[PDB]
This record gives C-alpha cells, sequence and structure tokens, in this order.
C-alpha cells in the first residue's frame, strides 16, 4: 500500500509516542493528528527534518490498520 485516502488521525498515533514520527513529525510543527493529509503531503512535513515515508508512512500505514473511521 502507499499513502492512504481516507482518515488520518494519527493523532493518537504519533502524538501518543509512536516511531519517530512523534519527535519530529509532530514537533518541528505539529502534523501529530489528521494534518498528515490536509494540506502538506506527508513527504512535505518530512521535509523538516528531511525525513519522508520514514515516520509518515510508519504512521498512516499503521494508523489505517487501526484507527479506521471509528
Amino acid at each position: 500500500e502507499e499513502e492512504s485516502f481516507g482518515p488520518q488521525p494519527i493523532s493518537r498515533l504519533e502524538q501518543c509516542g509512536i516511531n519517530a514520527n512523534d519527535v519530529k513529525k509532530l514537533e518541528e510543527a505539529g502534523f501529530h493528528t489528521v494534518e498528515a493529509v490536509a494540506y502538506a503531503p506527508k513527504k512535505e512535513l518530512i521535509n523538516i527534518k528531511g525525513i519522508s515515508e520514514a515516520k509518515a508512512d510508519k504512521i498512516l500505514a499503521e494508523a489505517a490498520k487501526l484507527v479506521p473511521m471509528g
């Protein structure tokens, strides 16, 4: 699978302390939440520290499989 076209409530995912995301994903700005696919593509946020699907993907993947709709 690649990217996601559904919900992106990654908040509890990385905001609660997932992988590297929490640290950089939400710190450089605050993408710890749907932000993953709202205004900028996870590839843009990660561009901060210089990551990419690294932490971003690790989330949209584990999230869509653990926080589907609700």
